């Protein structure tokens, strides 16, 4: 059983109060490393969620809005709370997620970064008066809080994800009802424990936990929740669009991906291998930003694969708390099985094994396979595991089409020394994020979001700041 | 039957060509003023709508975009084309909608200003490099065309609506497939006739017409139509959301509204009265920007009704082709019956008839006289529903807080208006009003220079101003190492 100064209150949080009405109802939180229960978390009822919304609604202030300077201070204080607690918050993340302790701490730093960007740029929501005076009026445009919002996040980034949402929601003056994945609630609870000591207005942030059905239902149907920001499965997200259609709710969605990582025959192979590894095994591959389809030009395919094998073979798998562990365990059995299945499917269909073990011999080790085509499962769906499937290509036009050969359009990466070709590939890829000779993911300073089925809206950057506002135009 | 040089091609417009596969399949357009059929338009099949998309897809240039000056010239040419053919489009508009010729022409002017505004501000979509350099990279943000869009518009503004959508979509480099209401296809045809002579790329604009089911279904299902921009009924809007959820399509939605027009006891009454009459009766009240609930402070209610009845009685209803007509017929029997039913309902429940006729006296036409009822409360249909007709329902109120809750007492949040000599109070009202548009001592509607759209169930996204320019683009972040 886990114990932490950040978790002395193992319960919900409503209107400035740690509380719940589960009546002892509980759900288990496992450590994927030990296969053991590390905490029993209150499984909260419908009524707690409704209580949460009433509290948020009561912190919402339109006629007498919290001032810009007051909000900026919450933002700074949160940035500072995360940084101060990185080690312990990161510890809890490692234990419920699997992710190595060091990487987990870094995610906390990353989270801090989003609060920092919103604090410095919160003025971007300042209302403005256009210079033109049509129909003999003066026209002023305001950005109103959208209202109480539900922030829903997956286990993929137990702390980084909510940071992207909460930072922009607070900047806009929106109270929020927050729901974490039942796989990684503890990092949430810890996070609230830190905020609990920062003098946020009662009901500005609220925490509900438990059965997805119970929480999701209230949040979808409630008339005082004009907006949902959801990150998670495309399946669940599509059900959200349907279930919020009558009220025509405002949605921010970041869903599944199928990131093509493209390496040209004129690529800097060493940089590309280095970037690939950094990109791919972050979170044991369990990311929507992680490369999923590696396209390598025939002329350098063999040398590239060997470069990844040299790198991949020096990596270690195991318990992430221990030191010197590069990748931890996958989140659960269902996730492990899908990765094993993709491995089998590729080999059975005749891909070759460049690095890693045979599925029969299988914690999932870093694995590289070569000779992948559109017929393999791992090409058609996202692996969410430490698997590197290499596909071949020769032409620019071919690889762009193959790149775009998917429902999705979240992240992608292109490596080439021809700057003009790199630029065309970026324009041609129907993805919200394109790495140009880098495999680096989204940053708080810039928009991240998907085209096609990968989502709606952008988080991070200028546009991220506008997620939780409604433009209101006022002629005088 | 209607004859015009702008209507020498009464058919669709795909890939530069006037064509269709209707095989003779027709639908009728009526002049709401005469009850006569004025045109028979081809009822285009699935395959025509799919062709429209293929054409558009073929004009989509991701990797070798149409240069920003080229796109700028299109907008400029279109803006000039509208202004030039402003009287003949106004004519066709008048006859199919019912709106008076003047008003119609003015709508063409209004449409032109969206194109103008987008030409002046097209530079807003330029990619930009941020000053920060996290993770050793230089970060550039691009705004790519979303891809081929479907532009779907209602009959309320046969030229104004489409103008909002197409000006932004061209500025973006988005080829579009365009679907007007079957009640008002001719203004659309006229518009395409005007654009057809402007050297646009084959496939940049495309026109489809016919059965809503048919057209709508292709646009929802097709994988090359990443985005839909729809103005129309909240009902159909809800259906679009559901029918495009699987692909998670990007949608812009401008749907129904229930606009509260609020008048304080310290308000300049003559100005509010003036404003009310101009806002309410435009398009014969058949607009989502038209006041639907008029909240008046008890201390000025009586004087206010007088002022309104005074102006209403001077107004004139008739065929809009004739000079001196302030308001023309309503669009159809369904619309007429609704305005009638809200009038009946109000009087059945106690409302007083300050101006206009008792429902049983209403003519055999679609002509509905400007009417004013007093004594209206939340129990009444016209308060609960949007009336879309020349009806002015007056509800009383006392306090600021009471009237703000009253204004928000609706599914929607499109437009709203407040009159008050108190400027600090006026600002608290705008703030508390969950509406995308709030008139401050004015009743004017949306403008190309500023964002317009709904909070709540009135829609998703904004047209006009800056944010409108960003509707038809996908932002793309490109860090470079």
């Amino acid at each position: 059983m886990i114990e932490s100064p950040l978790l002395e209150n193992l319960t919900g949080y409503i209107g400035g109060r740690w509380k719940d009405s589960a009546g002892g109802a509980t759900f288990d939180v496992y450590n994927p490393a030990t296969g053991s229960v590390i905490a029993k978390v209150p499984s909260m009822p419908e009524e707690d969620v409704v209580a949460a919304v009433e509290a948020g609604q009561s912190a919402l202030r339109l006629t007498n809005p919290w001032p810009i300077e007051t909000r900026r201070k919450w933002l700074e204080d949160i940035r500072d709370g995360l940084k101060e607690n990185r080690e312990e918050i990161g510890r809890i993340l490692c234990m419920e997620h699997g992710k190595p302790w060091k990487e987990a701490q870094g995610e906390v730093d990353y989270a801090a970064g989003f609060f920092d960007y919103c604090a410095k740029h919160i003025s971007a929501l300042d209302s403005h008066t256009i210079p033109e005076k049509p129909k003999d009026c003066t026209w002023t445009v305001h950005y109103r809080p959208v209202g109480v919002t539900g922030l829903i996040v997956p286990w993929n980034f137990p702390i980084g994800m909510i940071a992207k949402k909460l930072s922009a929601a607070l900047a806009a003056g929106c109270p929020s009802v927050i729901k974490p994945a039942s796989e990684t609630p503890l990092t949430m609870i810890a996070f609230f424990s830190v905020m609990d000591k920062l003098d946020l207005p009662d009901g500005m942030v609220n925490l509900v936990m438990g059965k997805a059905s119970v929480i999701g239902k209230v949040l979808c149907e409630h008339k005082d929740v004009p907006m949902l920001s959801f990150t998670g499965s495309t399946e669940v997200g599509r059900k959200l669009i349907v279930d919020t259609a009558e009220q025509v709710k405002k949605l921010a969605l970041e869903l599944g991906g199928n990131a093509p990582f493209i390496v040209f025959d004129d690529a800097d192979l060493e940089a590309a291998a280095d970037n690939l590894i950094a990109n791919k095994f972050r979170g044991g591959g369990q990311t929507c930003v992680c490369a999923n389809r590696i396209f390598v030009h025939e002329k350098v395919a063999d040398a590239f694969g060997q470069k990844l094998a040299e790198r991949v073979n020096k990596m270690t798998v195991g318990d992430g708390m221990n030191d010197g562990i590069d990748i931890g365990p996958l989140i659960n059995k269902q996730g492990f099985d899908k990765v094993k299945r993709h491995l089998q499917d590729a080999l059975d269909k005749g891909a070759s094994l460049v690095a890693g073990k045979q599925p029969a011999e299988l914690f999932f080790p870093p694995t590289v396979v070569q000779g992948v085509d559109r017929e393999m499962c791992c090409y058609q769906e996202e692996t969410f595991g430490p698997l590197v499937p290499m596909a071949l290509f020769r032409t620019e036009e071919e690889v762009i089409d193959a790149g775009n050969d998917t429902e999705f359009g979240l992240a992608s990466y292109v490596f080439t020394a021809d700057a003009e070709r790199a630029q065309r590939v970026a324009a041609g890829l129907r993805f919200g994020h394109v790495g140009w000779n880098t495999g680096t993911g989204p940053t708080p300073e810039a928009p991240f979001g998907g085209m096609k089925a990968s989502g709606i809206g952008r988080e991070g950057g200028l546009e991220g700041l506008f997620e939780f506002v409604e433009a209101q135009t006022v002629p005088r």
